[PDB]
């Protein structure tokens, strides 16, 4: 509480500990990272961006955003980690460190405030935002099906009470094109990581329509290394491939977004575990993902900078 060195990562945190804790790190370590507001919430919450960076100009940057879908609680609590744990491996571990001498790396912890907060007030399990819809007593949007890359297709649900409604118009959630826009107009993103919950998959594009990338082999290879290194601490299994053909078709979903703009490097990570307790992963796992999923992540980005 008060300091990042006594804040609990074995446990889980409400929104405002989660916001706190940004700010503690911050007062921690200003050389090297700094809080950003890209937005508010539709109920008018703030949403926040974690930068690190050790300087230069608008260097190549690395995009992660967690907890798009609220009820996936163990991508904030990763997310948590991961921002503690960057703070921890600059200038010590040779590889991180290379990489944040070179790029930028850009987190938001809480990519919807509103569903993560209704998740602990009111329903453990909600997936989707909070906005209100006008001829419908439902509310919410599948944040992850609000993008325009192949908006309404197949995949998605012109439902509103659906768990996957897509919304009136792509980018009509502010969550989402609060990220449209920051992304866009910083137009110097190399990576683009996506993190959810279940089921222990990594994933490429695309998901909204059969047509292979054109940079299918090498996105291939990377996640594949990616498994491997992410497999190498207690030994999860991971399987991969493109959304379509690993889970199911899946259209206006944010990496299909994110590729097509020309950020290459674009997965999204579905963490532990395949079904056992699924979105409510014990407590007692909190450490152990995020620290294999952290192997997973900076095998990517090492790719990235190299590439
Ligand atoms: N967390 S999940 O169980 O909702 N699965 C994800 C899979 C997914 C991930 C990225 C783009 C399209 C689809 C989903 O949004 O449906
Ligand atoms: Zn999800």
């Amino acid at each position: 509480a008060r300091s990042t060195n006594t804040f609990n990562y074995a446990t889980y945190h409400t929104l405002d500990e989660i916001y706190d804790f940004m700010d503690l790190l911050v007062a921690q370590h200003p050389e090297l990272v700094s809080k950003l507001q890209i937005g508010r919430s539709y109920e008018g919450r703030p949403i926040y961006v974690l930068k690190f960076s050790t300087g230069g100009s608008n260097r190549p940057a690395i995009w992660i955003d967690l907890g798009i879908h609220s009820r996936e609680w163990i991508t904030q609590a990763t997310g948590v980690w991961f921002a503690k744990k960057f703070t921890e491996n600059y200038g010590q571990n040779p590889s991180f460190t290379a990489i944040l001498d070179s790029m930028d790396i850009f987190l938001e912890i809480v990519t919807n405030p509103n569903g993560f907060a209704f998740t602990h007030s009111e329903n453990r399990l909600w997936r989707k935002t909070r906005s209100v819809t006008s001829s419908s007593l439902c509310v919410g949007v599948d944040a992850n099906r609000n993008w325009d890359a192949g908006f309404g297709k197949a995949g998605a649900s012109s439902s509103p009470c659906s768990e996957t409604y897509h919304g009136k118009y792509a980018n009509s959630e502010v969550e989402v094109k609060s990220i449209v826009d920051f992304v866009k107009n910083h137009g110097n993103f190399k990576a683009f990581l996506s993190i959810h919950s279940y089921s222990q998959l990594l994933l490429y594009p695309y998901g909204y329509t059969t047509q292979s990338i054109p940079d299918k082999t090498e996105l291939n290879q990377v996640a594949k290394s990616a498994v491997a290194a992410l497999k190498s601490l207690y030994g999860t299994s991971y399987k991969y491939g493109s959304i379509i053909t690993t889970i199911y078709q899946a259209s206006g979903g944010s990496i299909d977004w994110s590729y097509n703009q020309g950020i290459k490097y674009s997965f999204t990570f579905e963490l532990r575990d395949t079904g056992r307790y699924g979105f409510l992963l014990p407590a007692s796992q909190i450490i152990p993902t995020a620290q294999e999923t952290w192997l997973g992540v900076l095998t990517i980005m090492e790719h990235t900078v190299n590439n």
